């Protein structure tokens, strides 16, 4: 029904929000520290000097294990 | 249809996986460092000396800003 299409769209949008903002292909699993923005996969987070969201200096990257993974 | 019910169940399970594993009421927004398990809201994470998934000592809690929030 039309309700099935509405739920499919909500599911798709939630799943897309869990994907890396740089490559759009891999799951987010890395946090820029200390700012806390958690928006990249490990490969994309590895060479960034500053956060792509807030421009804060990246002191290090923390790997995250999420129950949605 | 029956697919509306199946999609409603998938959406609910994905949303539940984003909720704190301890209080079951607030969104996950905190990482236990250094292990990386990201399973709690800030209130439950502040009260735990050991990670509830792997039992490693919590050296500190990193707040995470996620696009799914
Ligand atoms: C971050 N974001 C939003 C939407 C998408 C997306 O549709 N990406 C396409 C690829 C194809 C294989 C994995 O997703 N990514
Ligand atoms: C008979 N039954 C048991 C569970 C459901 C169900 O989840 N229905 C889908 C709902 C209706 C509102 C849109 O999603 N139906
Ligand atoms: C972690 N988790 C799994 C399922 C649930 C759950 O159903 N929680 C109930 C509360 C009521 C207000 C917010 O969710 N939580
Ligand atoms: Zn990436
Ligand atoms: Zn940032
Ligand atoms: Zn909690
Ligand atoms: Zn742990």
């Amino acid at each position: 029904s039309q309700q099935t299409r509405v739920l499919q769209e909500k599911l798709r949008k939630l799943k897309e929000a869990m994907l890396c903002m740089v490559c759009c292909e891999e799951e987010i699993n890395s946090t820029f520290c200390p700012c806390g923005h958690t928006v990249c996969c490990e490969s994309c987070a590895a060479q960034l000097q500053s956060c792509p969201v807030c421009r804060s200096r990246v002191e290090h990257v923390q790997h995250v294990y999420l129950p949605t993974h």
